[PDB]
């Protein structure tokens, strides 16, 4: 059973009907990053010792799998650094025998997510690309198209990184968020805001800014990095199945409606708070969203919908108070006015010390990390360009 939190440690220390989750993911994880955080969800057990979570990792080279953990070799796919070539060999014009390409994946996705009676065992596709690669780019732009081909049974989520600083990498990821945004666009244009959308959302981590908050607090950074996203994604598709409250109870449809309909950009913050007064409980909700793993300059006031749950004891005596319902309306009113959009935000009841505050925008539009990392992007092009002219 895998463990990567202090939160995850105590749920299943204290709680041995930790069953069901939320929303059944079926993770695909593509390249090495992708791969690495599949692996992670991969190892998530229930509190009867199931996998909680079907998962697949994809990949070109075979040496970013063969260190995989708790990932069963049948379910290691390969093919026997460009996100070109990946896209380029699953054509049935570009790559001459591409029809024995797609019919490899369409099995094996076929083998992992369908029953025998050919039903399908999972609520939506959880796909982890480390943009930037040329494996992993490559498969995001070869799920976008896939995803038009109507190929996935289901709607698919994206969780994807963005590069620190290799000018090609950058390169890479932008054209792909490019590809991203212009997918959005035209889904927003097909379908109504009611509808559910074959892409739900996309989540992006900012590798600058993890690397930032991993050094404040022998480590390896990407392995933090991917425990702490990885975690946070599986501990609030946990928590609205196993806990309730006798105020407000964040349940699973709840989080279902915030992940699928949506169908833009999504963020987390999470928030661990054991000073429990008003002041410091704003400061580190305003950190987790600013200055946690999953931000990225988001563009809080574009976001058609929020959700979200502090997790709390079972006397915690402050977050019964109208002033702390009414602060944290207010530092989240902050990001977005709450009363222009859909949402609810819980107060779930546990066992614990001290509490966890969780909190979700969805339905935002480009990050504006892609700004700054482009003005980074060009002002690099042409330093080559440049260095091209000398010889
Ligand atoms: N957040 C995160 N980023 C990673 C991790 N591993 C690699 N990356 C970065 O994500 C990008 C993806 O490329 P990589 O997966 O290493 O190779 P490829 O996808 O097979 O081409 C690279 O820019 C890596 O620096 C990881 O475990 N976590
Ligand atoms: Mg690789």
């Amino acid at each position: 059973m895998v463990l990567n939190s202090n939160e995850l440690e105590h749920i299943h220390s204290t709680n041995h009907s930790v069953n069901d989750i939320s929303i059944r993911w079926g993770v695909i994880g593509a390249g090495q990053k992708g791969n690495k955080e599949a692996d992670l969800f991969a190892g998530y057990k229930f509190s009867n010792g199931t996998t909680c979570y079907p998962t697949l990792a994809v990949n070109f080279a075979e040496s970013d799998m063969m260190h995989l953990q708790n990932i069963i070799k049948e379910d290691r796919i390969h093919f026997d650094r460009t996100p070109s070539v990946v896209t380029d060999l699953f054509d049935p014009e570009t790559n001459p025998n591409a029809n024995g390409y797609l019919d490899k994946l369409a099995q094996e996705l076929g083998r992992k997510f369908t029953n025998e009676e050919g039903e399908v065992i999972v609520d939506q596709f959880l796909i982890c690309l480390g943009a930037g690669g040329g494996v992993g780019t490559g498969w995001g732009s070869l799920v976008l198209q896939l995803i038009r081909e109507q190929f996935f049974p289901c709607p698919v989520s994206m969780l994807i990184s963005l590069p620190s600083g290799d000018p090609d990498e950058i390169n890479n990821a932008l054209v792909l968020l490019s590809e991203i945004d212009e997918f959005m666009r035209e889904q927003d244009r097909l379908f109504g805001n009611s509808d559910i959308k074959p892409l739900a959302n996309v989540i992006v981590n900012d590798n600058t800014q993890m690397q930032r908050i991993i050094e404040s607090q022998y480590v390896n950074w990407k392995e933090v990095a991917n425990d702490n996203v990885v975690s946070t994604l599986h501990e609030i598709n946990i928590i609205p199945e196993n806990y309730g409250s006798d105020n407000v109870t964040y349940d699973p449809s709840d989080l279902i409606k915030l992940l699928s309909i949506p169908g833009r950009f999504l963020t987390i913050g999470k928030a661990r708070i054991a000073k429990f007064d008003l002041h410091s409980l704003e400061n580190s909700i305003k950190r987790s969203l600013d200055e946690g793993f999953f931000s990225a300059e988001h563009q809080f006031e574009t976001a058609t919908m929020y959700g979200g749950f502090v997790l709390r004891p079972s006397n915690a005596d402050f977050f019964k108070d109208v002033n702390t319902e009414n602060r944290i309306r207010n530092t989240l009113g902050e990001y977005k006015r709450l009363d222009e959009i859909a949402g609810k935000f819980g107060d779930p009841i546990w066992d614990n010390e001290y509490a966890v505050c969780y909190t979700i925008f969805a339905g935002m539009t480009m990050p504006k990390r892609y700004i700054s990392l482009a003005r980074e992007g060009k002002e690099l092009a042409e330093k080559q360009e440049q260095l091209r002219a000398e010889a």
